[PDB]
């Protein structure tokens, strides 16, 4: 049956209710960037080296000083219990099995503590939204610290929610039994009520003082903003267009990655998300200077198939595709994945 990530999406469409599948699938507005996040990867071509000896391929690397089994991590996707009863608990259990990290959404259908308890040995980070209520925001950070999370990914591209047309048509909301467990389109209205449109670099200063945990700015698309993040003492940049769900018509993340890598001058790690579906996508992102990539939608499709097992299957497929791509490219380990491997 399911042998690549595209197969998992197709299966998910057949088993999920339309409103739930559309919530997960959709981009903003006409979905121009959604298509481009995938198409852009295909424009970057590979220039493999032969006869390098790839008998022993080592996929391991590090994210903010913590070892991972591969440069492929789970990105924050809200409300995972819509896809499978076990939701974020299934996800964290799979990450623990694989030896990779899970970024937990602030809008999760499972708590910061429920997830630490299900995956005590897993590498775990918290994705933070800055709520109008700074006390709520502090509590989330403090819980992350107490429960053994290793970094804060602060999302900086969402002063308001993007306009996803299917969610408006469907009047999207949670199924009746579910809740965000740490507290038109229903989600757009929620954001308007809860999330602060005023946040500025001064609020990053506040956050930097609040915690000693590593902080990564998630959603940066400009080199000038990346340099400002470095100036504020942040510890990484996640080059992201929010899975094409915020401003439509921004570039693909693979296309802006080189500008951002250049701008930070090696001072902090740079990551990527948006459109990663294949092992060659991962290879391309590393050749252009990313330390690791995050996957969003593929994880939700794993859940929709078979919960924990379906997430593990998706991560295993990406791991094996990546291993093969490295080997066929002449790369024994991630340290030798260089810029001459790709051209646009
Ligand atoms: C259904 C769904 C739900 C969320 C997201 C995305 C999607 C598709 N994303 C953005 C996410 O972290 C990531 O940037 C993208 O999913 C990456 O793109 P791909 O889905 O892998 O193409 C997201 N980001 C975030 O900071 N907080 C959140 O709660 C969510 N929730």
């Amino acid at each position: 049956r399911l042998i690549c990530i595209n197969d998992y999406e197709q299966h998910a469409k057949s088993v999920l209710p339309k409103s739930i599948y559309d919530y997960y699938r959709s981009g903003a507005n006409d979905e121009e960037t959604l298509a481009d996040n995938i198409a852009a990867f295909s424009r970057w071509k590979l220039y493999p080296r032969m006869l390098r000896n790839v008998a022993e391929t080592d996929l391991s690397t590090s994210v903010l000083g913590q070892r991972v089994s591969m440069p492929i991590c789970v990105g924050a996707t809200a409300m995972q219990r819509m896809a499978h009863v076990d939701g974020e608990l299934a996800t964290v259990r799979a990450c623990q099995s694989l030896g990779t990290g899970m970024m937990l959404s602030s809008w999760a259908t499972s708590s910061i503590e429920e997830v630490a308890e299900a995956g005590p040995e897993a590498l775990r980070w918290l994705q933070l939204y800055i709520y109008k209520d700074r006390e709520v925001t502090k509590k989330l950070v403090r819980q992350a610290e107490k429960m053994g999370y290793k970094a804060i990914f602060v999302t900086v591209d969402t002063p308001y929610l993007g306009n996803r047309l299917d969610d408006v048509r469907n009047r999207f909301k949670l199924p009746p039994q579910l809740r965000m467990k740490n507290f038109d389109s229903g989600l757009a209205a929620y954001v308007a009520k809860a999330i602060d449109p005023s946040i500025s670099w001064e609020d990053i200063k506040w956050l930097r003082r609040l915690t000693s945990l590593p902080i990564v700015a998630k959603g940066i698309l400009r080199g000038d903003d990346a340099r400002e993040a470095v100036k504020h003492g942040l510890n990484g940049i996640l080059v992201s267009n929010h899975g094409a769900r915020q401003l439509d018509g921004v570039p693909a993340t693979i296309d802006v990655l080189p500008e951002i890598v250049e701008a930070v001058e090696g001072k902090v790690e740079v990551f990527l998300d948006g459109g990663v579906r294949k092992g060659t996508d991962v290879l391309k992102a590393l050749a252009l200077g990313a330390k690791a990539v995050f996957v969003g939608r593929p994880i939700v499709w794993g859940l929709a198939f078979q919960g924990e097992k379906g997430v593990q299957d998706v991560l295993e497929i990406l791991k094996e595709e990546f291993r093969l791509a490295m080997a066929l490219s002449g790369c024994q380990n991630v340290k030798v994945i260089d810029k001459t491997l790709v051209r646009k």
